[PDB]
């Protein structure tokens, strides 16, 4: 045996599991407000049971928190509440990362037991562009040194012992830098989804990790995910590029072929060698891994068998 | 805050726990004539609790294998049963964690919910002498390096994939050396105790504590653990295997403590501190 339970597509269709807490037509379509790639049938079939499947942990965490409370006797030293639920999303620049997380977080916030579901990013803690130019990591950023790994652990580590404050910094996606001053506040959400390339990476003491109950990666070949990648850069042009203030603006007058060119070899040289150092290594810790084909469907999932 | 609850023994003591956790003979099963190693008081304040603690978190466990298999509609490639709950057991060279592990093994054992329940040593996973000497390795030997990783991994993997036949080679402390063609065979039990010094100890991909279910780290203050590793070694063989047990504890015991061992304690769910005496002062279990 392996560790996991595996499905392919059709066996997953095969199931024929049932949805008791089902989204209507027009709930459906709201998701299509996540982002540009959803895809409702993705939705309904896959992430619709997933999210059951992951309230069912959420649920029995909840219940033992309570079990062990009264065993207890309620001392003052035990907590009113169980800590938030953490969730890990890893996975490759590109490879679908945030809209997963973003389908997570819509489909948990739907049940009473957790109707507060926050998403973090780890962007949030890569260094300042101008702080990795003094550190001399600019050409390493998504690597693990281009964090700040000591504040990303203060904050998972203040949110999972239960803390009712605790603030994380904020990248700019449009702008592809930290935003000056911003910041993000968590207030002991029920469930703390926690997106990044650097969630599964190990460490020599206490990992981010070791403060997580699920954790999702998402797979593709390699190959496939250099393609999105390259199609997302030359999308950005006439978008995130086109803003003089976006760091990335110098690329926005690309030709298609320039534009390949440079993707490919931001690819090479930065993104897949992290993909393959540091990303690729951490798939088999996660408790789901969730594999998409060329054209960005779920052709596998593995469960950590219970 | 703390992402402990943090109890002193008279705090723990004063809990008004919801069981009577009664110590009767019929409690005691498999914990008959408890040596030198720990008193039943020990037994009645501690591992009792403990044991009800623990026992919480596998029959959640176990329920919720049964409600994800329910769900999923109980297919063919989703196993019958929920595979053996893991718990780790860490801490120094003669800290107690064999006694810890053997004290919660035989109260595990008792619910109707989970009553096979197996302990296995990392010691088992030790190099041969003859190996770590060809590595250069007898000196270091407890070090992470001096076990074979590999085989440790495939066995844990092997018994949280839900296998029905997992062995593990045996050491012999008497021998002081792997047991050649000795074997360990673990069956699909209902829990695994995996009891050693590297068992919390990271690596850089899927390591073994990511099979945990739950993990302990028996915990002291260094130079407590120093005299009851002495009086160990005396007690397994004077004044001449004082000196050999202290070379053994400042060049090999003591640096894999401080270098590899107590950088651990805090990927444990369950912190137990032990006073000079060998009673537990202090617990830190991770808040629920």
């Amino acid at each position: 045996p392996s560790p996991y339970v595996e499905f392919d597509r059709r066996q997953w269709r095969a199931l024929r599991m049932s949805t008791p807490l089902a989204l209507t037509e027009e709930e459906l379509v709201g998701l299509r407000g996540l982002g540009e790639q959803i895809d409702l049938l993705e939705v309904e079939e896959v992430y619709l049971p997933l999210a059951r499947l992951i309230h069912l942990q959420v649920a029995a965490r909840q219940r033992l928190f309570a079990a062990t409370a009264e065993f207890l006797g309620e001392p003052q030293q035990n907590p009113d509440r169980p800590v938030p639920f953490i969730i890990g999303v890893a996975g490759s620049v590109a490879v679908g990362k945030s809209t997963t997380a973003r389908v997570l977080q819509a489909l948990l916030a739907r049940w009473d037991h957790h109707p507060r579901v926050d998403l973090v990013t780890t962007d949030g803690f890569l260094y300042p562009n101008a702080e990795l130019q003094r550190r001399n990591l600019m050409h390493r950023k998504g690597f693990p040194e281009s964090y700040n790994r000591r504040a990303l652990m203060r904050f998972v580590t203040s949110v999972k012992s239960g803390s009712d404050y605790a603030c994380a910094p904020v990248y700019s996606h449009l702008h592809y830098d930290i935003i000056p001053g911003a910041e993000q506040v968590v207030r002991h959400p029920d469930i703390l989804i926690l997106e990044g390339l650097n969630v599964l990476q190990t460490g020599p003491t206490l990992m981010v990790s070791d403060l997580f109950d699920f954790s999702l990666y998402v797979d593709a070949r390699i190959e496939d995910i250099e393609q999105w990648y390259v199609s997302r850069f030359l999308a950005m042009r006439t978008t995130a590029f086109a803003d003089p203030e976006s760091h990335a603006h110098h690329y926005a007058a690309f030709s298609d072929s320039q534009a390949v060119v440079a993707a490919r070899e931001i690819w090479r040289t930065i993104n897949r060698p992290n993909l393959v150092e540091n990303i690729l290594p951490t798939r088999p810790r996660a408790t789901l891994v969730l594999r998409k084909d060329a054209d960005h469907s779920i052709n596998r999932l593995r469960l950590r068998k219970l």
